[PDB]
DNA sequence: TGGAGTACAAGTGTGAGGAAAAGTAGTTGGGACGAAAGCAGTTGAA
């Protein structure tokens, strides 16, 4: 349930985000050439946005000049399936080089259908399996205001290698 | 009182997946104790 302090990575997750952010670069360019009639591939993505670094989300005052008139002309299904088609053409040949469940992912996440499999569950590393165990027992006693026990879990969690700042300072 | 079609399992090739700790990929930090004198051949113009 609770967040874990692991620097966990797998090839199926390194691909499935890269399989996603490779695609998004093409469909972003395609949206602006139809707006013109009217290469890490993820390092290239975040150059469109400013990472907030103070808050989670870049919140912004509103009663100011950051306002806009509402755009009138809206989407339809006929324009959406023709603006995605040419990015869906070029994507299909790297879709057969990637693994089929990464390929099952991008087929599923492009029609809606967010993933229901959370990444810290199938990792099965036996050391992360205790790091997932301890942090769900760490928060559970802090939830239950049991402090001599949640001390003991927290003293044991910081000694297991690979744990982060996340557990460290927050519940001081 | 033999044959026509046919799902359940015994049984056989193709690649595709899984993982880690080593190495390498771009930004930023950082490296470079001296304001002395009367005097003389040349040399100023008268």
């Amino acid at each position: 349930m609770f967040e874990v302090p692991i620097t966990l990575t797998n090839r199926k997750f390194a691909q499935r985000r890269k399989l996603k952010y490779q695609y998004i670069n093409y469909i972003s360019r395609r949206f602006d050439r139809i707006s013109k009639k009217s290469s890490d591939e993820e390092r290239k993505f975040w150059k469109k946005y400013e990472k907030p670094e103070k808050s989670f989300e870049i919140w912004r005052t509103v009663s100011s000049q950051n306002k806009q008139p509402i755009n009138k002309q809206k989407m339809t299904y006929h324009n959406f399936k023709k603006i995605e088609k040419i990015p869906l053409r070029k994507m299909e040949i790297p879709l057969l080089h990637c693994t089929k469940e990464n390929k099952l992912y991008f087929q599923s996440i492009s029609r809606g259908l967010e993933p229901l499999k959370t990444s810290t569950s199938e990792v099965r590393n036996y050391r992360t399996r205790h790091i997932v165990t301890l942090t769900d027992l760490l928060h559970l006693n802090v939830s239950r205001h049991n402090w001599s026990l949640a001390y003991k879990i927290f003293a044991t969690l910081i000694r297991i290698p690979g744990v982060q700042i996340k557990s460290l300072w927050g519940i001081g």
